[PDB]
């Protein structure tokens, strides 16, 4: 449960002032500029949930919400990249890709909602280490997924958490639906989680294209899903479509992290790949070209192209950043 020191620590801070809503909203400034990062950063969540009118909709209490995103914020580390200043930059980035580049009109209200609470939970309790170091060092949670058969170690970890903080009916944002409803709640929450595993980036990408070869059925429970996927993985490799100084930021934070579980693996004799190497050293302007080109660049712009018409600025953003980090070296 959650202390009522806690809950008014985060319900007293408001934005009149800075629209959480905006493409160009600096998480990075909302943190420096207070002395409660952490509280700021489950404030913006929850006026950014509160605001759009949903929980509300589907029976979701401003008390239930806020202590949902408390209960998130507990199972959140203190790692550079995966700690729980992300999970908020997904929300707020999949809000805007929902209601700026109008996909709202290509899912139902309650799948929207179902994203942006998915957006919090998607990466629970990780460690600043991929799904590859837990089986190369046999981790009990390597172990786990290997017998189970879940090759995404992490993801299923991540959903385990999101069903249990959930269990909770003091923090069951879907504990107002019924039915149907809840069902597709709770399977669209982990089809989403399991779809940020970078391991199936191809296939779900590949999956999504060729059901967007025919015209779009909302009728069709395959396409809101892939949809639904496609937009999760869309606001986790999202950080190369934000303004220049907010890019490098999160590009610092992401180097920082890797560069320790290299650091981590160089300690434990195990294989270490370039990208994870410390002491050697890679310019950050190289990482981030690679990282456009190969993956983030070829995504936006086939889901662009395919139907999600209204995200086109995601492709102008990230060529106007691969252009500037082609300046840095
Ligand atoms: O500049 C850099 N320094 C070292 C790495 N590097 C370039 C990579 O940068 C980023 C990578 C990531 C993620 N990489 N990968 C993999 C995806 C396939 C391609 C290779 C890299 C690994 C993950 O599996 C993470 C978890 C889920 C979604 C994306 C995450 C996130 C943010 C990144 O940059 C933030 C500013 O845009
Ligand atoms: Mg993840
Ligand atoms: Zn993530």
């Amino acid at each position: 449960a959650i202390t009522n020191r806690e809950r008014e620590a985060v319900l007293r801070i408001e934005f009149p002032n800075v629209d959480v809503t905006d493409i160009d909203f600096d998480l990075f400034q909302a943190r420096e500029s207070t002395d409660k990062p952490l509280d700021v950063a489950a404030a913006i969540a929850y006026r950014l949930l509160l605001g759009s009118g949903l929980p509300q909709k589907f029976g979701c209490s401003d008390e239930v919400l806020l202590n949902f995103i408390l209960q998130c914020r507990k199972k959140y580390r203190n790692v550079p990249y995966h700690n729980f200043y992300h999970v908020v930059d997904v929300c707020q980035t999949i809000y805007t890709f929902l209601y700026r580049g109008n996909v709202y009109e290509k899912l139902t209200e309650l799948e929207c909602f179902v994203l942006l609470i998915t957006a919090l939970v998607h990466d629970l309790d990780h460690m600043g280490l991929n799904n590859s170091f837990y089986l190369k060092t046999e981790s009990p949670l390597g172990i786990l997924s290997s017998a189970s058969g879940n090759k995404s170690v992490l993801e299923v970890h991540h959903c385990n958490l999101a069903v249990e903080i959930l269990s909770d009916p003091e923090s069951d944002v879907f504990g107002g639906l019924e039915g149907a409803e809840r069902t597709l709640a709770f399977r669209s929450m982990i089809d989403c989680v399991l779809a940020t595993d970078m391991a199936r980036h191809s296939e779900f990408l590949e999956k999504y294209l060729e059901l967007m070869k025919t015209s779009y059925n909302v009728d069709d429970s395959d396409h809101r899903q892939m949809t639904m996927d496609v937009l999760m993985k869309a606001g986790d490799i999202s950080n190369v479509t934000k303004p220049f100084d907010i890019s490098r930021q999160w590009a610092m934070a992401v180097t920082e992290e890797f560069y320790r579980q290299g650091d981590m693996e160089k300690e434990r004799g195990v294989e270490v790949l370039p990208m994870f190497d410390r002491s050697k050293n890679m310019e950050l302007a190289k990482g981030q070209i690679g990282f456009i080109d190969f993956v983030a660049a070829p995504f936006f712009q086939k889901i662009v192209d395919a139907c999600l018409q209204g995200m086109q600025w995601t492709v102008d953003r990230t060529k106007s950043n691969r252009a500037q980090w082609e300046r840095v070296l």
